[PDB]
């Protein structure tokens, strides 16, 4: 049935739960890292919105504070965060660490995909309307 096949993509609770688990895992792996790029002193307020992010402090030196996404960050926040990740990775690049930069980039792309997949599911969970969920995906 066409309706029960569309509900699998934009109205599934199991897909919702699993996507949330993976998002939590990726964020918790981004915070407890070893290499900690993008940090402040760029635009970072007119450039990126700090009200949706989460700042932490670097130890062993009081250089600056680096940025971390949150569960409430939207899609374009993650777009800009990926821009900053890529700039900071291109800056400090050695062949010794060239295998952690790649992991960082891959999991940030995965976050960017998970947010877009979660838009229509979050729209449907509290409205129960398929056309409105698709139109919300199209809108933002």
């Amino acid at each position: 049935d066409n309706i029960e096949q569309l509900k699998s993509m934009i109205g599934n609770d199991e897909l919702h739960k699993n996507l949330t688990i993976l998002e939590k895992l990726i964020l918790e792996s981004l915070e407890k890292d070893k290499l900690k790029y993008p940090l402040l002193k760029q635009g970072t307020e007119q450039l990126i919105d700090i009200s949706k992010f989460n700042k932490k402090n670097i130890t062993d030196a009081d250089d600056e504070t680096y940025i971390i996404p949150t569960v409430q960050s939207s899609f374009h926040d993650i777009v800009k965060y990926e821009h900053l990740i890529k700039e900071q990775s291109i800056e400090i690049y050695n062949s010794d660490i060239s295998d952690k930069i790649k992991k960082k980039i891959f999991i940030v792309r995965t976050l960017k995909t998970i947010k877009l997949m979660l838009i229509p599911l979050n729209s449907y969970k509290q409205n129960n309307d398929l056309k409105s969920a698709l139109e919300e995906l199209n809108n933002v």
